[PDB]
This record gives C-alpha cells, structure tokens and sequence, in this order.
RNA sequence: AAAUUGAAGAGUUUGAUCAUGGCUCAGAUUGAACGCUGGCGGCAGGCCUAACACAUGCAAGUCGAACGGUAACAGGAAGCAG
C-alpha cells in the first residue's frame, strides 16, 4: 500500500576520549502514491537500526497533496534553509524530470509528470524538506473558489 | 486543423555538521586531427596554416548576314600530260 524509498544513508562520527564514536543516519521517504507523502530521518548505530527508525518517522509524519491527475495544479517554489526548489505541471508522458531526492518525494506522493528543478544548496535532507513545503503549500482550484468565495467555474472560465 | 511538449544532478575543505565558495565530472556539437580497427551503398563535405613561391596544361571568345580580302582545302571553270 505504501511505497518506501531510502534516499540517503550517511555516516556521522562524534569524538570521545577514547577516539571516534562512529554512527549511521538514514533519510527515507514514504507515500501513497496518490496525494500523501512523508519523510523521516533516523540515527543509530548499525544502518539497519537507522533505516528502520527514519522508516517508522516517515509512516507518522505524512502531510496531504492536492494533485491533478497525476500532475501539479500549478508551479510551485520551496525552500529550507540553503536549499531552493522549484516545480511545474508537465503533459502526460513527460515523467518526472528531476534530480533523486526531488524525485523520490515526487514519485512516492504519486506525481507521474513534472518538471524540477534545485537552486542552491543540493542537501538531500533540506531538499527533501524544500520539496514537501511546495507540495504542501500548493493550492488547487477547489480551494481557490472556496476562500475567494466564488464557483469553480468563475474561478476557470472565460 | 497543425506549426513555443519545457528545466535531473554528482565528487571534493571537516573528527563530524550546516552554509559559503572555487575546482572536477556525466551532455550536445565540429571544415576536425591522432591511435586501434575497417564490408557495402546513398547524400553531403574536404588548406581552418603561408593574402607563401609557383613548373606544365586548360579557365573568353564570337560574328563572312559590317568590310577589304584569299594564307589554306573543297568544289566550279581553262589548258596540258603518266
Ligand atoms: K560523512
Ligand atoms: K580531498
Ligand atoms: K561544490
Ligand atoms: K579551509
Ligand atoms: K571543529
Ligand atoms: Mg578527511
Ligand atoms: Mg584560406
Ligand atoms: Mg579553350
């Protein structure tokens, strides 16, 4: 039912008196495939351990997607920290022309047809952050007409 | 009718981190050259350097329906003779 994808596994090391004191962090994504996706970031000693834990964050932290037939309902910009994305609708067939921590968020959230692009810093943890920001934050026609206080079809008419 | 269907990142500074910032790579292209190799065909292309110097052959003639003419050769006309 949900499609899992590890995006980035990294090794961190801290220093004791002893010498370094090495560990694993792993950034992971999760989504339905039609409009839902989160992400989640675990710690621990071993890559499995890690894997695991990022994997139960993602399952929890999963925020909503108002897609349009597998597409954008707009272009979108997000950012987190040193990290700028930007996001078009495409036509169908075009597939998701994006580099791989945009395209894992996209791919699990059920996006089939985009065109992206990061600006800035390229970390996958603040890219992937900058990438469900946009998607969050954008808005469909539905929506439009409702806080604007019109019809759908005075909002796309004329 | 149709004739703007269009946009990917990665490595490297630190014990580790985020940022900044240069360097490096994956693409496409060429009047190309070189190394290894090489079957056929079609279409195109071929001194980018010395606007350096050039053997030899050819690259501008034609008109006798403008004209005086006859160097040929081809007849016509006169004579002679194997
Ligand atoms: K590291
Ligand atoms: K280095
Ligand atoms: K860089
Ligand atoms: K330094
Ligand atoms: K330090
Ligand atoms: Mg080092
Ligand atoms: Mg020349
Ligand atoms: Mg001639």
């Amino acid at each position: 039912e949900l499609q899992e994808k590890l995006i980035a596994v990294n090794r961190v090391s801290k220093t004791v008196k002893g010498g370094r004191i090495f560990s694993f962090t792993a950034l992971t994504v999760v989504g339905d495939g039609n409009g839902r996706v989160g992400f989640g970031y675990g710690k621990a000693r071993e890559v499995p351990a890690a894997i695991q834990k990022a994997m139960e964050k993602a399952r929890r932290n999963m925020i909503n997607v108002a897609l349009n037939n597998g597409t954008l309902q707009h272009p979108v910009k997000g950012v987190h920290t040193g990290s700028r994305v930007f996001m078009q609708p495409a036509s169908e067939g075009t597939g998701i022309i994006a580099g791989g921590a945009m395209r894992a968020v996209l791919e699990v959230a059920g996006v089939h047809n985009v065109l992206a692009k990061a600006y800035g810093s390229t970390n996958p943890i603040n890219v992937v952050r900058a990438t469900i920001d946009g998607l969050e934050n954008m808005n469909s026609p539905e929506m439009v007409a409702a806080k604007r206080g019109k019809s759908v079809e005075e909002i796309l008419g004329k």
